[PDB]
């Protein structure tokens, strides 16, 4: 009756993980037999490690961990193994060797590559439809790219495959600049402001961001320079970003399904806390201890299936 599940969020003010945290809390408030103990790791893996020791001292029956550093998976598994507590890692994917090292380690996330291919197809679709976006009329997309954290599975796959997909759809590309803005709105605004103040400013035709928070910072820098006709694409379909696709400030985004990843994390951690099989009594499909929830492309044409038009 007191099933205790310990949850760490790598940083509470990351925009997307804020949507995921609130949905896990909602699922916990809804289940009368579960108590969730939620922690903000404040983007520090040492802080997270200490929080996991306190959760284990408090007797949690399962841990649902969103890692600060994907490479710390082994440290967390060794803490959990000692007390035979199952661990459901979510959103930052650990290595396969770390997942295989413990039979009660699972992961809930997405297939990262798919969000890069869907973003590439959304760009391809809108580029073909808007020939005026080709400012210098050379048939090539001149773009800048705002990357998430270096080494994060989603940042690396989204950066690689958005361009690979455009080239496979037959659209040649020329990267004018690329830099990391660490998934953050303010850092992205500053980097875009710098590019709009440098020698390439007039040549930028498309802004590609690995997530919506960075797309939103770019939209702010573009408005400040009265360059709001430059299309911006993101990933996550945050409610604030959906507002920008409606107003045309953004051209498209990709739904990163926070509700189902939160639901799957909660369902697997509750089952495992109860000594049942991870997917018992659910529809989740676990393959090799991983659940991957699909990404969905979002633009003005299917916007009504995600928000009110
Ligand atoms: O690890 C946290 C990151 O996860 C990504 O999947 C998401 O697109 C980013 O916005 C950020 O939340
Ligand atoms: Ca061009």
């Amino acid at each position: 009756a007191d099933t205790r599940i310990g949850v760490t969020i790598y940083k509470y003010d990351d925009n997307f993980m804020s949507v995921v945290r609130k949905a896990i809390e909602k699922d916990g408030k809804s289940a009368p037999d579960v108590q969730l103990l939620m922690n903000d790791s404040q983007n520090d893996q040492s802080k997270q490690n200490d929080q996991i020791d306190v959760l284990l001292a408090k007797g949690v029956k399962a841990l649902a961990i969103n890692l600060v550093d994907p490479a710390a998976a082994g440290t967390v598994i060794e803490k959990a193994r000692g007390q035979n507590v199952p661990v459901v890692f979510f959103n930052k994917e650990p290595s396969r060797k770390a997942l295989d090292s413990y039979d009660k380690a699972y992961y809930v996330g997405t297939d990262s590559k798919e969000s890069g291919v869907i973003q590439g197809d959304l760009i391809a679709k809108h580029w073909q439809a808007n020939q005026g976006w080709d400012l210098n009329k050379d048939g090539k997309i001149q773009y800048v790219l705002l990357k998430g954290e270096p080494g994060h599975p989603d940042a690396e796959a989204r950066t690689t495959y958005v361009v690979k997909e455009l080239n496979d759809k037959g659209i040649q590309t020329e990267q004018l600049a690329l830099d990391t803005a660490m998934w953050d709105t303010a850092q992205a605004k500053d980097k875009m402001d710098a590019w709009l103040s440098g020698p390439n400013a007039n040549k930028i035709e498309v802004v590609i961001a690995n997530n919506d928070a960075m797309a939103m910072g770019a939209v702010e820098a573009l408005k400040a320079h009265n360059k709001s006709s430059i299309p911006v694409f993101g990933v996550d379909a945050l409610p604030e970003a959906l507002a920008l696709v409606k107003s045309g400030a953004m051209a498209g985004t990709v739904l990163n399904d926070a509700n189902n990843q939160a639901k799957a994390t909660f369902d697997l951690a509750k089952n495992l806390a109860e000594g049942k099989g991870a997917a018992d009594g659910t529809s989740w499909k676990i393959e090799n201890k991983i659940v991957r929830v699909p990404y969905v492309g979002v633009d003005k044409d299917n916007l009504s299936e995600f928000t009110q038009k």
